[PDB]
């Protein structure tokens, strides 16, 4: 019984919530206008709702355009606002990035990517150093302080029966799915779902491309081919990793378990040996050319509705 003991903070944080969009509503705090177009993709949950394959969706989209992507880059013990890539050339390490957007950059290497607590500040520096003609904001619903000319939320099926944090794991109540402009139905691999609001509304689906290397590079599947592979990642992560390996057929002969917070320090794997991992295990580990992740190609259903949004916001 313990997470309804946690609901009376749960009725509190709503309250903190509702003031603080009531403010941005109603015009009460400023909303800052970058002078190029900026999309945002976000979600209500502090749980994963599919954001990583969708802004790789979303820049293959923009493929022709210049794009860099405005993290929030939260987790870094240094801050300011930070080129962390520039057009896939990367800046910093993954240490002084942070995982995440150092992450984005690897899968990425077409794109720029500038880490900034204010989204803003981040725009700013980007359009003085690396003139982009878009920006993407990887997890920018909640952060109105920014206008953005496309509001995207990311929702899985999950997040229509969760509650607030911290009793639950939404940051926002589901009401507030009234700011997008455009949702992207998410997990529907393993909870398809469908969910009607009369806005454009997408499914996005992962399927099985490739390897990755050590380097970001994409190779053939092929060379598992009569291999058996050691397996491994974080202590979380565990649990998916294992399944979807499973279900890909890809034969494991030894799977191993690391802390979550593991920087990889000591690890030494074997000359000769196959390892996979996953692709926030893998930006440790450049290098090691037998050390790959899996690749997955990310696809909506009938995307014509999202492209001609997105045009229309070069105007
Ligand atoms: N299309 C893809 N190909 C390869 N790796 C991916 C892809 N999309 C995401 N990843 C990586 O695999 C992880 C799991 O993907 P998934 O979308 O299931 O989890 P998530 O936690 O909802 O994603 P995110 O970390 O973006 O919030 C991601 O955290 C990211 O590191």
């Amino acid at each position: 019984m313990l997470r309804s003991s946690l609901l009376p903070f749960s009725y509190l944080y709503e309250k903190i919530i509702n003031f603080r969009n009531t403010l941005y509503d109603k015009g009460f705090l400023k909303i800052k206008k970058l002078p190029v177009p900026v999309i945002s993709v976000g979600n209500l949950s502090v749980g994963g709702s599919g954001k990583t394959s969708f802004v790789m969706y979303l820049a293959d989209l923009l493929k022709d355009k210049r794009v860099c992507i405005l993290s929030r880059g939260y987790k870094r013990k240094s801050k300011g606002t930070l080129i962390v890539s520039e057009y896939g050339n990367l800046k910093v390490s993954w240490e002084e990035a942070g995982d995440e957007p150092y992450l984005m950059a690897k899968l990425l290497p077409h794109v720029s990517v500038v880490a900034s607590e204010d989204r803003y500040k981040g725009g700013l520096l980007a359009l003085e150093k690396l003139s982009p003609e878009v920006f993407i904001l990887d997890d920018g619903f909640q952060h109105r302080k920014l206008h953005r000319d496309l509001n995207i939320l990311l929702l899985k099926k999950k997040d229509l029966k969760d509650r607030l944090l911290p009793a639950g794991n939404l940051r926002e109540p589901l009401k507030e799915i009234r700011r997008a402009d455009a949702l992207v139905l998410t997990y529907q691999e393993v909870e398809p779902f469908e969910f009607f609001t009369g806005k454009p509304t997408f499914k996005m689906f992962r399927e099985f491309c490739c390897l990755l290397n050590s380097d970001f590079e994409e190779v053939p599947f092929d060379i598992l081919k009569e291999r058996e592979v050691i397996a491994f990642s974080g202590l979380g992560d565990n649990g998916q990793f294992r399944k979807v390996l499973k279900n890909l057929g890809i034969k494991v002969k030894e799977f191993m378990s690391f802390p979550d917070h593991y920087d990889y320090s000591d690890f030494t794997p074997e000359e000769g040996e196959i390892y996979l991992t996953t692709p926030k295990d893998l930006i440790k580990l450049q290098g090691y050319e037998n050390v790959f992740a899996l690749n997955f190609k990310v696809k909506l259903e009938r995307e014509e509705k999202l492209k001609k949004l997105i045009y229309r916001i070069f105007y």
